């Protein structure tokens, strides 16, 4: 029984190579550290959708293309007004994508060209949705996209109401790149499971968002921040971990189905977190990292991408309930890419089985005789 | 590489046994034919969630518990008014479930009891959502659930605007029972994939609905009716079949990923389709297709599946093709909930597979200027 589908390779992919032992990550063969440093969200999105780095003009046009698609339709923006503002942002996002799906007169079209076109709209619009949610949570009005800003800069602008510093934008740009793609993780896999029935892109992405929301998965984002707050001070971190591990509970932001080593994305984020810190949250994380590490590292359990990302998002102006949506704002590129690849390379309905451990030939006992 | 995850057994389950070789189905050990004859959607639901038949008081209380959860909140009914009427019914449902979860103050509570309780709410409300969708599709107003009607009778009532005859209610009830549960099919598996991240129930069910929306899952229903229509009359059924197979094109409503024999649910539906048939045209075309296509396909292990006869049953109950999959969801939500409860109980592990990597490694980041 392949519990958790661990070790099950169900398809072939060119998109993401994860070396869990050595802790390497590549997007179509390019190391993530290279991309985080040098690339942008648009460029990495092109890479993930097209399978190669864009040329100058391609990138310029691809970015303008995405930018032109950032705005949400009035209908959806009107709908947001009654979206329960106390609802979790991932549930906001989940609903927005589904509703957006209804507004598409050709929603069901899944030709490669339509997936790509609808995907460009989702990749572009996700930031606008999450930002709108954030503005609404704050009792303020959603802000229209500024097409002149990069995706990252625009996301910050719509979320915060002011154009970000170039540094702030670069930080957001780095974070998006780091979360953009990561193989057949739970949310990507869920999207493919859904898509494997030839359902529409919105259905597959709603499912992906649904999946990403979980605290075992992308929800570990805010969970780690919850952990930091619960700890409160770096002075309480060690004993906190000691007793957390003593009651055999899990330390959020550590451990990974694949990485049995420091997450190469966490490695990058740790450095960005360190720069923002220069700081209690970061100090607390380092202590948790050290203290939990000494029992978990030997088990192959290390900080993952969710461990340091919150420090980063928090610096960018986001409260913790938006950490996972920010994740989604990036990962949508990877989801669309995977849906395009799965269609091309495999496109088979996923229909697994289980090991039945129940009973057979149980009688239907007459009601009055039970 | 395990394409399609075929033969991949990723968890243990007690809920559903699918005998693919002999064409047998059981919900917690009970043959599907028994439940289709004797049980009810509420009782079978109880079975699917509790793993056993309910005592008389239990069922009565359970039925009532579901009945008082049928009504949708005014907030959601109001939102429906702006849902695009031209939208796909499954997109309506997908959105409805998602928006409903937003109205739940403890949406993310996934303790067993909270899953059970929220699952009952979804089971009860799925019929009310799909029925509202249908009313709205017709430019009409949703109809409030009636507690004095069973789940099936009420569904027809809310959907059609008139209380169904006992016969029609019995047909629907039997149809819901038959589609309530079927192992780790795409929608159920996708529910689990989602839920394995410990996301909320609505997220998992929204994902289930997203999967079910696909034509490769729960769809054939419509395709069979299209087939029947393109055949037109039983007089040209055999010929159509012979030509269809010669085109090496598939015959809708036959063949199954697991069933390499007659679908036991098709076995029950075949008798029910014949009941509604006694417009016998639909049915007669189907029996001729079954026979002519079966003489060729049966030996290859392909037989009619649940989708072969269900369409005839649903359109007779007043549902257009596009509501076939929603009606499927109205029943399967019981199994989805049951599976989420079981998965949590028995396994509860993150679903995180891998892929065989056939890409490049150590690709340099070439400068923009040099590309
Ligand atoms: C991601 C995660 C689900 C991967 O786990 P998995 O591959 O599905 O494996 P399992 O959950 O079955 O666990 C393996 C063992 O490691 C332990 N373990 C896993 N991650 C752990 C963590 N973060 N804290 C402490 N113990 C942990 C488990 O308790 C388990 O114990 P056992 O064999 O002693 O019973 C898991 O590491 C986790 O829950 N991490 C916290 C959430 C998180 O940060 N998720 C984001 C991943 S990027
Ligand atoms: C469910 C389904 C996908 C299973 O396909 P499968 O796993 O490839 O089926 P088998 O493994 O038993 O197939 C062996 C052969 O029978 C053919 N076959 C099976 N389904 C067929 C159908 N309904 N009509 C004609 N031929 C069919 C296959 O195409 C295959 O091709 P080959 O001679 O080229 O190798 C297929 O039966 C189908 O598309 N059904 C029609 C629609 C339908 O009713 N399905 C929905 C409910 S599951």
């Amino acid at each position: 029984v392949a519990r958790g589908l661990e070790g099950v390779l169900f398809t072939e992919s060119r998109m993401c190579y994860i070396d869990g032992q050595q802790g390497k990550l590549y997007y179509y063969g390019i190391p993530i550290q290279e991309l985080a440093e040098k690339s942008s969200f648009e460029e990495t999105t092109f890479l993930l959708l097209h399978g190669r780095l864009p040329r100058r003009q391609e990138l310029e046009e691809f970015s303008a293309a995405l930018a032109r698609r950032r705005a949400l339709p009035a209908h959806l923006l009107e709908s947001f007004k009654r979206y329960p503002v106390s609802a979790h942002p991932m549930s906001f996002l989940r609903t927005a994508v589904s509703e957006f799906g209804m507004l598409d007169p050709t929603e069901g079209d899944i030709s490669r060209e339509a997936l790509y076109e609808k995907g460009l709209d989702l990749i572009a619009k996700f930031a606008t949705i999450v930002a709108a949610n954030k503005r609404l949570k704050e009792g303020k009005e959603p802000i229209p996209p500024r097409e002149d800003l990069s995706h990252a800069a625009n996301f910050l602008y719509m979320a915060n109401g002011v154009e970000p510093s170039p540094e702030q934008a670069r930080l957001m740009d780095a974070a998006l790149i780091l979360h953009a793609e990561h193989g057949f993780n739970a949310s990507t896999f869920t999207a493919i499971a859904a898509f494997s029935t030839e359902t529409d892109l919105y259905s597959a992405i709603t499912a992906a968002v649904a999946s990403l929301k979980g605290p075992r998965h992308g929800g570990a984002n805010e969970a780690v921040m919850r952990m930091i707050q619960e700890i409160g001070t770096p002075e309480r971190a060690r004993e906190w971990v000691r007793e957390k591990l003593a009651k055999k509970e899990r330390i959020m932001g550590m451990g990974h189905r694949v990485y049995k080593a420091f997450d190469p994305r966490a490695g990058v984020l740790e450095k960005l977190a360190r720069l923002v810190a220069e700081s209690k949250e970061y100090q607390i994380l380092k202590i948790v990292e050290e203290e939990a590490g000494k029992v978990l590292n030997p088990r192959g359990i290390y900080p993952n991408v969710d461990f340091y990302s919150g420090v980063v998002y928090s610096d960018l102006g986001f409260s913790l309930e938006f950490f996972t949506p920010i994740f989604a704002v990036a990962r949508i590129s990877g989801w669309v890419g995977h849906i395009l690849e799965y269609q091309e390379l495999d496109n088979r309905l996923l229909r697994p089985g289980a090991k039945y451990v129940g009973e057979l030939d149980v009688p239907y006992v007459p009601l009055e005789a039970r």
